């Protein structure tokens, strides 16, 4: 399938102990959706002060369209010292490992695999 259906656990920030995928934008790229196929991916939600508590390179869900089953569907955009490799919609936040953190919330996504 071109697309799958993923419910993300939201994690605050201060709570998350992997706080990236790699150290290149290919390395996060495919961390990121290697995480994603096997339900070991949390979303932290973009505010003031949280990109910097967070390691380079970021990757970024985006929305790709204006909803299938609730799940808003998006694709992966790496960040590198300010360049982006990919082009999408609006972030519905960054990607980080989940090792077991306490969610707040569930982000049900549609994610262009």
């Amino acid at each position: 399938k071109t697309h799958v259906q993923l419910s993300l656990p939201v994690l605050q920030v201060r709570d998350v102990l992997v706080r990236g995928f790699g150290d290149s934008v290919e390395e996060v790229l495919s961390e990121a959706r290697q995480h994603l196929k096997d339900g070991t991916c949390g979303l932290v939600e973009v505010e003031k002060g949280v990109l910097p508590q967070l390691e380079q390179p970021y990757v970024f869900i985006k929305r790709s369209d204006a909803a299938p089953h609730g799940h808003v569907m998006v694709e992966l955009v790496a960040e590198l010292e300010g360049i982006q490799y990919g082009r999408s919609g609006e972030t519905l936040g960054v990607l980080v490992p989940h090792v077991g953190e306490i969610p707040v919330a569930y982000r049900k996504v549609l994610l262009r695999k």
